[PDB]
């Protein structure tokens, strides 16, 4: 491999690159502007050791006085029904609320899983407010304690907007306990000072800086039953999520997933790519027909396309090519069908036609052949009835209307194409072609699906294959030439069609 | 080796890799969903060393106070008869039972192995219930106690619904000590701290909790003739099955087990895969048969079959092979039984005369031909009568029916059909018929089995075999066209049959 | 590869490599003289340990203190409007100036972000000054405070010009203590000494100086209720920005970009370097025709140019090549447009013309022929005019009047050039010509583009092609000369054209 076929690949895909990328930046950024922030606050204390002292700070018995002082197992959460909910909330300025409750006691239900009771509250105004836990709507008053279905509240100080919602939960102790030992830290910062560092993260910047005081205080009263140096602050800018890091994480995502992606189809593509790849065979390749992003001909509603112009290349090359034929037949065929076989065809009898020279066209595609849409049709007496004998030479030849050539439809389509096409009446109707007509050109089916392009290429002077720019591989098109030998027809050369330009060539 | 070739590989074989990948995805969802939980509960006591603490924690001193305490000798389990028994009714919702029993005294039979003697009982109610231990049945009420039949049992709090079954086994107290120090351990966690940390695995939530607490006791009793800081609690998420490594596990191991056996079959194919691997020895391979999955002809009950055109390529392959030869007979054989010679022979015999010319068949395999039921025959008069001398040349003679052609069969198994085809009759015979026909096809037995396809080609003009798709190999190709020209047959090429479409070519 | 190559490509890019290296080392320069500089003052202190006292000194306590007493949280910053005008006032030696704030209290909005309140001050004299918030204006005094519109301040010794403006923010205390914190840096520089050396980084030499004698002596007042042998000093050499190690960075950085960007440029050209390129297939270079630096004809404006001179040689060349052509027609064509063919064809006739024979040019660009605009023309009755039959032979030649030969142009464009240059009055031209002049010489369009030049070429004794120095490849060159035999046409060789002196060869 080399630098150049690589740089070229990455330009042809650009699109593909750029597209990839930019929907894993903007999930990215959507995430890294969406995901809750956590702050972090600190506390330094100083140890009058401190190897025991950070297993008695997490122990279970400060953690639990805490959270009974400081009421942690009633979990309030604002209520937004999406999953982005919340970051569109704080990202549009909305004002976050929050209740004060002092006493929260639900029935308890206790079952083999939902060990955690929960309630939701709704906000009609700054006093009021209604209750549903299952379904059973009640009605409470800011102030005065509720005693009612099992259930015991008391709240204070709501702050919110009317129509709000905060889920209530009781949860078990040991859960809050867990909770808060997952996201509380001690460390030395010395291995060997007195000086620990209590760590603790929350998204809450005020009431993570209450829970850290609490949790000193508490350490403090127990061991006098140890110095508070530095009391718990809160940095107001959050630890997480890194925005940055994130942005740039997702961009080299996407762009290594871009590359795989881009080498995963350059290493599984086998279509023919360059005429060159033909030609290292030994079969002659006589044109390249572009695509054309222009049920007419092409090369009489715009004279002037550029695959006109390649199918004038290739007039006058086979021009060169004919002579010593024995006799005036063209035979285009190809390997697999919507090759361009009928597209060149009639292309290059209508250019053929043009410097006035009579033309015969023939489709022989006894089996899908659609050129007498494309030219005007009177779709009785065609190429079928002729050969079934239902027919004369004469009744079954049609005139193209803006085109200046001859032809013959397939006709109905017959039970035994393959069969029809083997009466000799068919070498009778080509040797009496060949005295009126300058040229004749055959269109057939493709010969790797069915035979008949075989039969018809003993009659046929020249025999040209027509692969398909992507699509066909060279493997085809050397079974196509090869099956062709085998029957007896000579195949003068190839026509590559359909191509486009691509910056890896 | 190359990629592309492994990706086809595994794209034909997807079926087997999804089967087998499934298959052991769906085993360890089943493991990880039936597989019974088991609860961790922990404890932390300071020590006022931690080095022989550990050693006289697990001594069998404190653990057999704790069961002695606690009756853990009195094993208690609820029957379910399969092994996933327990596991649904866990995933039902079903509430398991259980029953407290403070005093059990079994006969003790303490034979040679059976050292833990057990009974079997059943809840009749919650007062009364059944007693089985080896078919001596008995009646106990709770409360009152049981002195029976050698067995004593004191029964308290029944709760399970009536028709429950639970196993009482009276373990030996060492037997106890053991299973209870497998799974209780303990750890320092500082290395140097008074710090221990105790954790005791078990499947009963509440149970371990109060043995953990039994432990801590007995010790704090014992060293004061150490301080316990946090008293045990079980982790409500269970620390085994882990589920979700478990999956992984499975899926990663289905994946893996699949490619082997992917690459394992794929290193042991040795048939034939294109007709590439013939033609570089220098075999001509004149067509490729595809596999029709549509007693009759299939080039007379479906003509626009996809077999039947490939063996029209065949037919015009053949029209212009057949060229120069010393006359029109052609002769059908193969390497293999069951690779497609009177299949090929006779669909081509048909694809022959549907076009107008006189097509003679002949079965000459005598000793497995079964052309005759196939064409609808009068069995009398085949080719051995002939060969043997008690019939005519045209008392064998018949048609096919729906066919176009005249065959000859085989006659009645004679036993001597090698012998029989070296009389000159049979040369007569095929003189003969090629004067009032236009093409001959001579059906015959295989060459790597009998001799009979030797005797023949002598006498035919042009010799082709059949190649079976993935059945033969390049070996048994080669060795029949050697076998063949030893024997002075000419062969002029191979038909490979029975091709199907495989994303590995 | 080898080094000649190398250094030849380096010579060659030298511009490029200079005005890269050029533009780093200015932006290098620019930054190193104009980012602020930044002074570092140390303090020595004897500890009478030294682990947990770089705690202490980091403590929120400490610097809090310090804060407190110095009024650390009311930052004053000098207003310049752009990114480099602070850099530009010190260049000029401007001094800065400073104001001595005692109290300051803004309305403190503490809104979600924006938990800085900030003022604007502009100095009007040496005594007064205006305020302004968010466009509240106001004025105040120097001396007596100012307490208005929830403002309040009290400034003493303003020392700036008048006109000058200060950014006065009031940032909250733990912002100044991390800002603080950031800057200062404790070390042992013994590892166990009592030394510990107390370094701070700022931009004011001496208000780092007095902060780090607040630090020192908040410390030793603390501690007794430590010996401060070195007080504070700064060094009066800045620590940063360091403008040697900078600029030979920016130096190195420009170095190793240049060659990067000459060596991917080097790797990604395809064009023909030199005549050997074209030689190594097999085509024979006739001339290399050089720039010409210098709608006229060159041949015939400075006939001494160094162009004319290398078509001069052309002429001698093909004064051998043309012997034994089967006439003495001369077609000059090409792969791709703006190759250099009518330049060449053009300036060839006048060469040839100025010997004292008979030349014809035709020009056979049907398409974007503009010969008669460079000759001096009258438009009517080009070739086009005669190939449609609408002009006699000798209406259609003209006089070049600074030439010496005769030309054909191409008349109007038509809709059919291709259609009419396959009229048989073209070669009947052609050969009516071939009597009356001694040279023909014709111009064509390429031929990767159309196809007239390969009709055109039938008629003509001899052929070259022209290719352009760095645009076309050896690819497009051999395209080129295998579509033209493919059409019967033999190409003489190849004229290389816009030739450059480069370095690397
Ligand atoms: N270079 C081309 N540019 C534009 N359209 C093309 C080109 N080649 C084929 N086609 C069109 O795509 C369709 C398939 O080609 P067609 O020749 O009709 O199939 P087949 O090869 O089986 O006879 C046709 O409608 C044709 O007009
Ligand atoms: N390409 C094929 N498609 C469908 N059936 C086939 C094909 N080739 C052979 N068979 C069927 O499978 C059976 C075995 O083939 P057969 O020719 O009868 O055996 P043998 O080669 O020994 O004479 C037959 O019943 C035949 O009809
Ligand atoms: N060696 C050259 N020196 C100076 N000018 C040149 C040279 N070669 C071509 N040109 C000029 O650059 C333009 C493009 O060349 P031209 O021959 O007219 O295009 P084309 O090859 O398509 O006919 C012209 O104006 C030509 O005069
Ligand atoms: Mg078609
Ligand atoms: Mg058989
Ligand atoms: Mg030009």
């Amino acid at each position: 491999i080399d630098l150049g076929r690589v740089i070229g690949e990455l330009i042809d895909h650009r699109k593909l690159i750029i597209s990839i990328t930019s929907v894993f930046t903007l999930f990215a950024i959507l995430y890294a502007l969406l995901a809750t922030p956590i702050y972090e606050t600190d506390a330094l204390i100083q140890i009058e050791q401190s190897a025991p002292e950070t297993a008695l700070l997490q122990s279970r018995m400060i953690l639990g006085k805490t959270i009974d002082d400081l009421n942690l197992q009633i979990q309030i959460e604002q209520k937004y029904f999406p999953v982005i909910g919340r970051g569109l909330a704080r990202l549009m300025g909305e004002k976050p609320g929050n209740i004060d409750i002092t006493r929260l006691y639900l029935p308890d239900s206790d079952d083999i899983s939902n060990n955690t009771p929960s309630i939701i509250l709704t906000v009609k105004d700054k006093e009021n407010y209604s209750i549903n836990s299952d379904g059973i709507q009640l009605n409470g008053v800011v102030g005065t304690l509720l005693n009612e279905k099992g259930i015991s509240l008391l709240v204070n100080e709501i702050d919110a907007k009317p129509g709000d919602q905060f889920v209530i939960t009781q949860l078990p102790r040991l859960k809050a306990i867990s909770d808060l030992l997952k996201s509380f830290s001690v460390a030395d910062l010395g291995k060997d000072t007195g000086m620990l560092t209590l760590t603790l993260t929350g998204d809450n910047p005020k009431r993570i800086s209450h829970i850290l005081d609490s949790i000193s205080q508490n350490y403090l009263a127990q061991n006098i039953a140890v110095r508070i140096i530095d009391n718990a602050v809160t940095d107001p800018n959050p630890v997480r999520p890194k925005k940055t890091i994130i942005i740039v994480i997702g961009v080299v995502l996407g762009l290594i997933v871009s590359v795989v992606l881009v080498l995963f189809q350059v290493f599984l593509r086998r279509g023919i790519e360059s005429p060159e790849q033909l030609e290292e065979i030994g079969i002659n390749v006589y044109a390249s027909i572009p695509i054309s992003e222009w049920d007419t001909l092409l090369a009489v509603g715009n004279p002037a396309d550029l695959a006109v112009e390649a199918i004038r290349g290739l007039r006058t090359s086979l021009h060169f090519a004919m002579m010593e034929a024995k006799n005036n037949v063209l035979m285009i065929s190809g390997a697999s069908p919507s090759a361009g076989m009928t597209f060149i065809s009639s292309n290059l009898a209508a250019t053929i036609a043009i410097t006035g020279k009579k033309v015969l066209f023939i489709d022989a595609d006894l089996r899908k052949g659609y050129a007498h849409k494309m030219f005007g049709h009177k779709n009785d007496k065609g190429l079928s009835e002729f050969l079934s004998g239902q027919a004369a030479a004469e009744m079954i030849i049609d005139k193209v209307e803006g085109g200046g050539f001859d032809y013959i439809g397939r006709g109905q389509i017959p039970p035994n194409p393959a069969e029809l096409l083997m009466h000799p009446r068919f070498e009778q109707l080509l040797n009496w072609a060949s005295q009126n007509y300058d040229l004749i050109i055959i269109d057939t089916p493709p010969i790797l699906a069915v035979t008949d392009a075989a039969i018809i290429g003993r009659y046929a002077g020249t025999c040209l294959l027509v692969a398909r720019f992507e699509k066909n591989t060279v493997k085809e098109i050397d079974v196509s030439m090869k099956r062709f030998e085998q029957s007896g027809v000579v195949v003068k050369g190839c026509i590559l069609n359909g191509v486009v330009k691509k910056a890896s060539s």
